[PDB]
């Protein structure tokens, strides 16, 4: 019929071609010989085996990285505009294999294909294009200094950069770190999460195809306590970018000073409050806060369970809020109709349910859902809680799964104080129609980023270092 | 009960000590010996006489600025941070003689003394201080160019800058043109308006005192067709900054192209439409809309007489606004209770009246006022027009006086399309509590500046760009590395 | 091993497909029906006829651009990042058809094909790609202001932009104006030079093909006094960008001021003196000072003919230079061995010869060349001059042709004063290994740009194509 | 010829300020403990100062926190006002310039006229400079895909902890207090234990100038106590440290084990000097000389090593020995002294044992070599010759009146040698050859490179970005 069925479609015939270590544009086997399994979070099944990299592999990776960054290097003499062209060529290859890549992100990470294809991958391509445009626009400056002097600065690449990311948005994270860093001229030694190194490894292929000189990007799959720690402590690594759990960041900053005091960056958790006001149109408020709390199986750090709602509407919202969760299609990620895929791990799976129990046995009125779904996979039903208070464990601890707490507040000053209670880290999503309330909240919110009625230049600053030069001149004249 | 007048007081009948041309930190008489009167718009009585500059005087002024800007010059070798120290020192003096400068301001422009003291002179001091901090923070860049090259850019002063400003905010205008230009290292030949040259001449005194090298700032009171025209057509002036009527704006650019292609900046008037949605606190909207329309005697490019009010509340707004006018205190600018002083001239005066007559004799419902006040000075009573339509003349012609027109609208697009109708130039104030309306309206407004729930005296980093030119240098290097 | 593996060539008698006015992504014919010829500067022969635009034509183009910039507009709602992709797509299309484009550039302006291919179109493609990147990186700011307020600024496009450019680098010039403007969201009404509009119109074809909304780019071939004058006086163009002679520049600003006070930008000529000190590698210096004086047939504002050499090396330099000219290959621009092409006009041609003679009849020592070459075309032989002094007409007037004048000098304070003396407009190139001389000079040269040990004339460029809109909101209580 | 004097020390300077400064109040250490401060020229005790510890550092933070809380005066203060305060602070410093330079010259043993004309010049200058930055710190409006509007605000971090050395007490204190205050932060600064006077004094000025209570807190004391108390406090948002790398490692480690606060480290580093034969031997010798002996050599911005090109290695060493040979070492308050004492006995010994080391390894001790007399920590101007990369005095850094003079031949040589450094590097090159100046300046792995001599990025570590994006009905360019 007129069914426009033809749309993005995954690929069950997806056989993982890239499962080895990527160093100096070559696919190597782990020095030890060890190999680690990669599992499909929707069926419990094993997708394939990947070469487990360790201390030794990290050394070679770093060696190629430093060589690729040396003064002779093709990566060091290459015009900046060319680095951009390469980031741009890479973006083109990502578009070409957009499906097979979006498939791994679905297959390997359990994220509903249509979402992996239309959201995640859009970002991957978007950021690669965007940063490709920054390469030759990174500017230094000439400074007017007292005295017969002429000083000026040049922003230069730090050198060898170590990167370590989580499993929330495997490809996206990998890109968000690769682009900025390459953009600035650095060389990379990136360690993807152990439960999601596929798309990362695939990018390695595209990178070599795009034309990046050997040694610029090195991808070493393996375990955190091993490879990730060998990086965070490696002596010949100038900087390190980490993003994941706070408890592990501490080990990173500490191993940083211990080693060689290399520059360090940590992208840590943080709670994600939401403050819906009575003046906001209930309908739109519900959907958005519902998508903001359930997106990416609710297990994404950029999500936020807690949802402060104004009393005048606390009634309806709760009811509407549960109707949605009820109709939410949870199924196989390859199914174009499923909205919620499985959780990433059994370890993760339990930590969620285990916290769902806490709530129930503490006053939280379970409005719907509450337990897992079936055999295999790691699905959990859309859980919505009611009558929640700040002293509960489900309100204190963040729920990294399909669980949304609905709280109630009366005064403004209130929510501001309640939502600001966060020990480092915070993101807010206010919903109003009142310029004043919006302005006040977005200001009083001790949050790194605020959204009003919805749920760049500062990026490539940590991937470059300043080099000032000052020259004595015969006589100075403005 | 313990109410004492701690309040600042306008020095009684100030003695105008400065009335001559200011060149090379020296006070000269007019080459021709000509002279022109300065008058009190509040009484219509003369205040003093000022030397009259002309072609020949402008010429000596340009020679002065030129020499003060040459390669060896103290002003050219001075550290940027020192120019900053000078702008700040000048700010100190303005603060010291703040009372007498606000006195001339009020005495020559007929503006309420307390306003000239707390608003105008606050700004004078503020902008001076502000640019002082900018002097050593103007940076250039280093660019990554393909090839084994290294290019960079310095931001250097332009040279001699001619400046011409109006009578609306004599001291503010003078300051806004001076600070940025000196800040960047230029030399100035500035021509105040013929009706308001005093406050400016006094600044010449403080400039010499502060420490500015001779020739850096040259002030020449005089007329447009002569003094101003000689500046615009001058073969030795590198840049000219003008603010005033668009009619004269055209002569300035033409003179420029016809003479030496000097750089040209034009600050022209324009309409300043107001939009009041029914969801805005009606009380605060009447005060603000009233303050933005009748401020500085309504005669100020930054004031918008026309006011679009939403039907749902048109009724009320018209009533609240007339009360405000009736209670509007209009008196001698030295009385600390006067909220409105006289219009600047008889010419201005007449233009407002005859224009007001039009409205009345065309449909507009004259809610109140409509004629002048007593004898002496150029005071006009707070007029308020209602049932005004776009087609009307008062609607198409701006009202540079104590006159406000209230119009009614229904849809949003309407207000927007209607308000947007203008020719090159537009400032706009909007009042709502609806974030969406504020946003739609703020973006859709073809204006250079938009205020949301406030008016404020209109017109940073973008300011000192016009007072400096870019110089780039690219060096061939052995090999380019990251 | 005799590797006759070659592969870079024009196109056999190219058929000029695009010769009509380009409005609203549509090819029109002049309202009047008038037409002007375009000629091959090498043969003197006619290449084709182009529709000649005038007042009326300009009006429609302005109308289409106007509509293309109005609120709801497709080009106005487009994401900035999308405007950028469009410029990148245009870059791609320019890459695909690079051969035909460089052919026209050569065939129409008379510049050696190989140079047009590897230089001019590299620039076109490079600039297009470059600005395609700036599109979503034009930021405004949040300003810490006094009181309980919050002010922020937005850099919006100006509106309808007229653009008028010369024949020196047809495609390069065109690109340099289009990219910055489109990159900022404006709409354009562009008028190429009467002697070189082909590459221009072809770009119109590519523009439509790339995806640009109709009305965004309008291209109108025609004459200066008519079409160019109607753009400068048009009551509905918000800004004009002109590059050409200072004499015409003067007229542009006047018309600007006498009409609607549109923004005006003038890219005028100027002198481009070079300075050569004994400490520089005489060999290298001669090679750079040579290309930079004979490049683009010497008729490139981005390069002067005057060269100040230090007494110590003046001798060897004069000989080193003459030997270079003597070995310069002038001939058909389609022949890959040719370095120098024909001058652009009969008019420009005579102006060069009359000027050469002048030098001869005034004392300058003609070391070589001094007259045209053969019949057909406007070629002039590499002409070098020795013993030249400032007071000489040739020294005072620019020699927009294949002619280098070599002036002698001794003290630094000297050259620095001589090089400077100029009425609005200066660019300088200095060769030395002395950080000191290089410094004193580069900071003393009243030039807009200065080259040290090289010679071949960003963020500030996309500033003239956008204006500032500052918004400020009143807020309950302000906190840092 | 009859002459006159004008620039002079505050006679028999008495120390009015010796307590801890918290909430614009002078408190006594909780423990009640007190520590001494000494004159490095004589060795005698100048006075005693209250000693802060974990519990004191605790009150300060409470003070700073409250002073940074929303409603606060300092948080609502127009940004232009923070600048006026800084400027008034610069004025108050100009007024008491003489006595401040006195303490700096009496506490750290630096020659008064330099402490007056140099050190204090920088204190006032940098205070004036940042005064001017306070209302010019901008965020941006970013064009975003979709119907959105996103903007950023550069806001102050909050509570900053500062720890500086004794090389330039006041300057250091100033360089760290200015940017931070300029950005709206509140401070808890800990001066070195051997030089707290000038700092504590500034405390009085800060209060006099009008800074609200709790914005700045000066807690003098020891590092393993006060310094660590700061580094680990759970309520300090950011920490700025400048000093030795060995302690830096403890700093970063501590901040990681605690609350993951931001950490900055201004650490050591060698300051090589390369001199070519083409540079003017005269200028070159005097410049390299002043650059290695300034502040008595005991200052990070001083580099012992001085690579000289063979062609002129001869004369350079001679002209240099003559220089050292005529350097006047005397009392800090005598207008003719060019070199005061070393800050400490501990630092004193180190310098000597390191001098003996060189002599005992091949170095050709051209002049000087030992201390001077009794009382004080003076050390005669030392100058080595024929030094090689392997020699200890060359590998390790000499923070005293000691200058080495290595020899070299090719450019590639010096570039490789001088470049050899494990994190941290600054360099000076002398030539009249643009190329060498370029090849070298870009090949040097230094944060800064000086050529023929020896801002905006500063106010960046004291603020964070807060991006906000609003949904709008429909977007238009
Ligand atoms: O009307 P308005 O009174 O508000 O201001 P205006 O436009 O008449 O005049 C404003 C300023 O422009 C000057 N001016 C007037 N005509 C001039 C001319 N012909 N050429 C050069 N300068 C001229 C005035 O003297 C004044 O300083
Ligand atoms: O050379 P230098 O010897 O002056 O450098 P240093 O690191 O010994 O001294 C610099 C500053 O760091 C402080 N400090 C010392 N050890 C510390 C520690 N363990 N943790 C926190 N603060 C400490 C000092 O008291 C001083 O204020
Ligand atoms: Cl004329
Ligand atoms: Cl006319």
């Amino acid at each position: 019929m007129a069914s426009l069925q033809l749309l993005p479609s995954p690929t069950p015939n997806l056989e993982i071609k890239y499962t080895k270590i990527f160093i100096n544009n070559e696919w190597q086997n782990s020095e030890s010989g060890r190999v680690f399994p990669v599992c499909n979070p929707a069926t419990g099944e094993q997708v394939c085996e990947v070469q487990e990299a360790d201390k030794v592999d990290i050394d070679k990776a770093v060696q190629a990285a430093r060589l690729a960054f040396s003064l002779g290097s093709v990566w060091r003499r290459m015009d900046a505009s060319e680095r951009g062209r390469l980031l741009d060529k890479l973006a083109d290859l990502v578009e070409r294999d957009r499906a097979t890549l979006a498939t791994m992100e679905s297959l390997n990470g359990g994220k509903p294909f249509l979402q992996a294809f239309y959201i995640d991958l859009q970002g991957v391509i978007k950021t690669l294009r965007y940063y490709a445009g920054w390469a030759d626009k990174i500017h230094g400056m000439t400074i007017p200094v007292d005295g017969d002097y002429f000083t000026f600065t040049r922003h230069e690449p730090i050198g060898v950069c170590g990167q370590i990311i989580p499993w929330n948005f495997p490809l996206l994270m990998f890109t968000w770190k690769i682009a900025p860093a390459l953009c600035c001229g650095n060389t990379v030694v990136i360690k993807p999460a152990e439960q999601t190194p596929l798309s990362a490894l695939y990018m390695g292929a595209l990178i070599k195809e795009a034309g990046f000189p050997p040694g610029v990007v090195n991808i070493l799959p393996g375990y955190g306590p091993t490879a990730g720690a060998a990086i965070a402590s490696h002596i010949g690594i100038d900087k390190i970018a980490f993003t994941g759990s706070t408890e592990v960041g501490k080990l990173i900053q500490e191993a940083a000073g211990r080693s060689n005091l290399k520059r360090v960056t940590l992208e840590l958790g943080g709670k994600s409050p939401n403050i819906i006001f009575a003046d906001a149109d209930l309908d739109y408020a519900v959907e958005q806060a519902h998508q903001g709390v359930f997106f990416n199986q609710g297990q994404c750090c950029t999500a936020g369970s807690r949802i402060f709602v104004e009393e005048s509407i606390y009634e309806e919202f709760v009811k509407r809020s549960v109707e949605r969760a009820k109709r939410r299609i949870v199924g196989s990620p390859f199914d174009p109709t499923t909205e919620q895929g499985p959780q990433i791990d059994k370890k993760q799976y339990n930590k969620i349910l285990e916290l769902i129990q806490s709530g129930v046995a503490e006053g939280a009125k379970l409005e719907c859902g509450g337990k897992g779904l079936g055999r295999k996979g790691f699905f959990i039903e859309p859980t919505v809680f009611s009558n929640v208070t700040d002293d509960m464990r489900i309100a204190k601890e963040e729920i990294f799964g399909p669980v949304q707490e609905i709280l109630r507040f009366k005064t403004m000053d209130e929510v501001i104080e309640r939502a600001n209670n966060s020990d480092f880290g915070l993101v807010a999503a206010v919903f109003t129609n009142d310029i004043n309330k919006a302005l006040m909240v977005s200001s009083a919110m001790q949050a790194g980023t605020v959204w009003i009625n919805c749920y760049g230049e500062f990026g490539l600053r940590e991937y470059s270092e300043v080099k000032t030069v000052t020259v004595k001149i015969p006589q100075k004249n403005s």
